């Protein structure tokens, strides 16, 4: 399958040195992608195209819409449930939103919980070889994104816009992140299940 071939590309080759030195996701210079599965609920894909054709429309006709990573130790109940705002990341640099990233490595840092929390259930080992880890490729509608360098914490989407961009700047991101406020905002496409590789 070429659609899924496409998808392990962008897996493989967003992959970026992190600052942490590996600390939070892991060491490892490439994936081994062992399963793609494209996620087909019919009522999560009508809420979001709902949405979607909604910010078009107050988006001079354009969505914006772009395919992004996303890392949650709660990626089952997203694929059934949806994307939540309910229990958005608080913490964030810019409020209770839901972030994604360009960047698959960066996505991987949230697999087993903020900053990686203790790693993988098993092994309580952030960087862990053997373990199975699963992440999202989602459908994101940024509509007007505002761009922004520094930490804003917002509750909602800047007045007349529909999502936030984190650009990366000198004291602030290393690398970009995408923020929606509405769960619609965004559908979990594809649900990729893979490990992080040993370094050669
Ligand atoms: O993929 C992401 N998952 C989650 S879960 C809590 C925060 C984030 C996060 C933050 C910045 C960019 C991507 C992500
Ligand atoms: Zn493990």
């Amino acid at each position: 399958d070429k659609e899924f071939q496409s998808v392990e590309e962008e897996m493989q080759s967003t992959v970026r040195e992190h600052r942490d030195g590996g600390h939070a996701g892991g060491i490892f210079n490439r994936y081994n992608i062992l399963k793609i599965q494209k996620v087909c609920n019919k009522k999560l894909w009508e809420r979001y195209t709902h949405r979607r054709k909604e910010v078009s429309e107050e988006n001079h006709n354009h969505a914006n819409e772009r395919m992004l990573f996303h890392g949650s130790p709660f990626v089952n109940a997203i694929i059934h449930k949806g994307f939540d705002e309910r229990h958005a990341y608080i913490g964030g640099m810019f409020g209770a939103g839901i972030y994604f990233a360009e960047n698959s490595s960066k996505s991987n840092q949230y697999v087993y919980g903020i900053g990686g929390g203790t790693g993988c259930p098993v092994h309580k080992d952030r960087s862990c070889y053997i373990c199975h880890r699963q992440l999202l490729f989602c459908r994101v509608t940024l509509g007007k994104s505002f761009l922004q360098f520094s930490a804003m914490k917002m509750a909602h989407s800047p007045p007349g816009h529909h999502s936030v961009t984190g650009r990366p700047s000198v004291n602030g991101l290393a690398l970009a992140e995408y923020v929606i406020y509405r769960g619609e905002q965004a559908y979990p496409e594809y649900l990729i299940t893979y490990q992080i590789m040993r370094p050669e």
